[PDB]
């Protein structure tokens, strides 16, 4: 029987009003565990294992986990929903393989920058500029871009279908969930107003009189009860006329284009719909030059952790770099007037007598050279301009050379490149630290791995069932399914804090074996 | 032995043998590991380095093909970028090496219609590929020996 009835055993510990931790059995559904291995819920997953700890803080830690239990329960939901009937199969088929019309976008877009490198330039027509081909298979490659171009069009407006069907509902979700909860629990359209810099509720301020507001979040009650607690110490009246409700209708015995506005407002500023319209016309217009196709590379730039650190590393300390830039353009600048009014015979460019190539008789084009000539010399401005030996103002010009070298090219341009460079260590020591502390400790109770594995084992059995994560969310789910009559002391003192958005049952610093240690 | 072996038919494989003093002491054979200790983002780096120049080629072919002249001799020049393949080889051969950037390899854009943007091309290229990425690829290794 225990045998059997294994997999269907759900074990969780909760911290007891009574200063102890409880453990707590329950029943596992069958269908919420084959659900709970499709594969964007995998996908979630690793997000948020990506993004709990990059930035959140160590206070907050569960609010975030518990918002995260309930945006997959409503993923999982729209995944039970997977001439009409042609058309519903198509788009379902459409959102279930988004990835993988994804990964075949980016294969064909590398696939199209290896036959460009084979362009040839020619004065006269093939056998203005005349652009054509070179391969030594006669025909081979000339109709192979044509049909390649042609299918990477396609996969885009297949992705961008795809992603408009799967991913829109859970944005519109977060955003109601957001502004309900907010509503609610601050009044801020009721006792506080919003920022004029935060177009966001500015925004949000249009659905408050929309009949059907709560669209996608569950709870169809919250404007009742914001009335009911706010209406108080408020008129009642302008409360309603707020939320646009029927004030003389109790509890007894066709488009609403105001809505879809602000849907498709609230849409059209998501950044991953817009890069997928960037890419969509940069696909497009590579149809009236191919090499607009190699735009398409950038998108091996963001697909690996370490290429996105290399990239961040650039704009972490973005500030000072300008500053620094900055200030280099001004010592040039006074070098360059130091120049202009006194070395002006030592700047001849041109080889040829009888056509002298003066570079210093205006102020811009001398500061021009300075900038672009000197300082990628290595050696300074003091190696691209005549030889002063034997004239008058040797002496000054040795200085001029010696200053402009050890000011500009040792010391501003070595800070630069440190920033940058100190900037990729400290990321990277960031990384491997918080790897490090995900790896050695204990999520929940953040108990090291060396309290444990004094048994063999301990620390696994103890991440596997006496702290599993997923057992948290059965749990939620569970008891989201069960009457409340039903419930029993325990679930019900769980729901009642869960309500109350109070997460004190949570072990912190406790388990079980450190409380009976004894026996 | 089959190195030794393979000396008679023609000595200079004898050299070989002398890599035996490579790895003799704990050292050398620190510095040799240095080397592949972090070899994975080693590799990333080096392929978005010639990503990166790959795009300067792009744009270089479309823009910029006079003046790529590397002949000293008139009525027999020398294109670098009439090509694709020919542009890519000699961006990503003389380019990097330069040690100034592209900018000191080619012709001067004094007085022509295009000089700002060649101006700024040149010191994009100086800055992204000589200052940064070659920085990084260094140190990744000076680390890990330390
Ligand atoms: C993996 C990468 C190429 C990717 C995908 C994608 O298609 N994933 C993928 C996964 C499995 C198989 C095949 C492809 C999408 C991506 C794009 C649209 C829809 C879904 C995923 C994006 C991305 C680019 C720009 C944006 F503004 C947002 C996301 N990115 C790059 C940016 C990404 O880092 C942003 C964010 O997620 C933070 C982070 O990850 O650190
Ligand atoms: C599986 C992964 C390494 C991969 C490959 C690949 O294996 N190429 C491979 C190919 C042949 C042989 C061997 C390997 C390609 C990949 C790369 C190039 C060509 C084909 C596939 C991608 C990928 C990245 C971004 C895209 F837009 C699309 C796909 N991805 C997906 C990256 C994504 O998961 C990262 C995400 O989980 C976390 C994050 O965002 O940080
Ligand atoms: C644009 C900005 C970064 C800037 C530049 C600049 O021109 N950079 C830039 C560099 C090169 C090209 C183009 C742009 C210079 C700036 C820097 C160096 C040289 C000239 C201007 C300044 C700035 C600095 C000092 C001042 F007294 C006033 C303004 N600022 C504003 C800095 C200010 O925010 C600092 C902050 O500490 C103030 C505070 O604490 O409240
Ligand atoms: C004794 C040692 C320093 C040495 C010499 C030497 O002294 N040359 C010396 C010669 C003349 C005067 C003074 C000194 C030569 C050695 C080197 C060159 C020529 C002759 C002998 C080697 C040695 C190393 C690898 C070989 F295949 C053969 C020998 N070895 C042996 C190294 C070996 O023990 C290392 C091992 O214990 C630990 C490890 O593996 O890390
Ligand atoms: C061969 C391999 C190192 C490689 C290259 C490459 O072409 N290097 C190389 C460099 C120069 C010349 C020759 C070869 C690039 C790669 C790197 C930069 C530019 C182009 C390809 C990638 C790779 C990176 C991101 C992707 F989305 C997909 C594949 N990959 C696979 C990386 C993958 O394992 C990362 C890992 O984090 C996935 C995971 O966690 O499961
Ligand atoms: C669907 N659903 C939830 O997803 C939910 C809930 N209470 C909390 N959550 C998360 N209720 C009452 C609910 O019906
Ligand atoms: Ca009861």
């Amino acid at each position: 029987i225990l045998e059997y009835f294994r997999p269907y055993l759900g074990r969780i510990e909760i911290m007891g009003a009574s200063r102890r931790i409880e453990r707590i059995y329950f029943e596992i559904s069958e269908t919420n565990r084959a659900q709970w291995e499709m594969p964007q819920v995998k996908e979630s997953k690793r997000q948020f294992i990506f993004d709990v700890v990059n930035e959140g803080g160590e206070s907050e830690k569960m609010e975030l986990f518990v918002s995260f239990c309930e945006d997959t329960i409503f993923e999982m939901q729209i995944a039970a929903q997977i001439l009409e009937v042609q058309r519903v199969k198509f788009l379902n088929y459409l959102s279930r393989n988004f990835y993988t019309l994804r990964f075949l976008a980016l294969f064909l877009a590398f696939a199209i920058n290896f036959i460009l490198l084979f362009y040839k330039v020619s004065d006269s027509p093939p056998g203005n500029m005349v652009y054509y081909f070179l391969e030594e298979s006669t025909g081979y490659m000339e109709p192979a871009l044509r049909c390649l171009s042609l299918l990477h069009t396609l996969v885009a407006f297949l992705c961008i279908i795809g992603y408009n069907c799967l991913k829109v509902p859970l944005v519109i979700f977060k955003r109601e969930k957001e502004l309900a909860r907010k509503l609610e629990f601050d009044g801020l359209y009721i006792t506080e107003q919003p920022e004029d810099d935060d177009v966001k509720g500015q925004w949000d301020r249009l659905v408050l009189n929309t009949p059907s507001f709560p669209s996608n979040y569950w709870d169809k009650f919250v404007k009742r009860k914001v009335l009911d607690k706010h209406g108080d110490i408020y008129g009642r009246e302008r409360i309603a006329e707020l939320l646009g409700m029927d004030l003389a209708t109790l509890e007894i015995t066709s488009i609403d284009v105001k809505y879809q506005i602000w849907k498709f407002g609230v849409i059209f500023t998501d950044n991953s719909f817009l890069y997928l319209g960037w890419y969509m016309v940069m696909s497009l217009l590579g149809h009236y030059n191919n090499f607009f196709f190699a735009a398409h590379l950038l998108d091996i730039a963001m697909g690996v952790k370490t290429l996105r650190t290399i990239l961040s590393s650039v704009t972490h300390n973005g500030k000072q770099l300008v500053m620094t830039v900055g200030l280099l353009a001004v010592v040039v600048y006074l070098y360059t007037v130091v120049a202009f009014n006194f070395f002006r015979k030592f700047y001849n460019k041109s080889e040829d007598e009888d056509e002298p190539d003066m570079k210093c008789d205006d102020m811009m084009t001398c500061y021009l050279f300075h900038m672009y000539v000197g300082v990628r010399a290595g050696g300074g401005i003091g190696d691209e301009i005549e030889d002063p030996a034997g004239d008058e103002y040797e002496l000054y010009r040795v200085v001029f050379d010696i200053t402009f070298f050890f000011f500009v090219i040792v010391i501003l341009l070595a800070i630069i490149q440190g920033l940058i460079i100190d900037a990729f260590g400290e990321l990277r020591d960031q990384q491997e630290q918080v790897r490090e502390d995900m790896e050695t400790k204990c999520f929940i109770c953040g108990i090291g791995s060396d309290y444990f594995d004094t048994t063999p084992h301990r620390f696994e059995t103890h991440t596997l069932e006496e702290h599993n994560l997923a057992n948290y969310m059965f749990f939620l789910m569970y008891l989201i399914n069960k009457d409340e009559t039903e419930h029993t002391g325990q679930e019900s003192y769980v729901w009642k804090m869960y309500q109350e958005r109070c997460w004190d049952f949570f072990p912190a610093g406790d388990c079980f074996r450190k409380q009976y240690e004894d026996q």
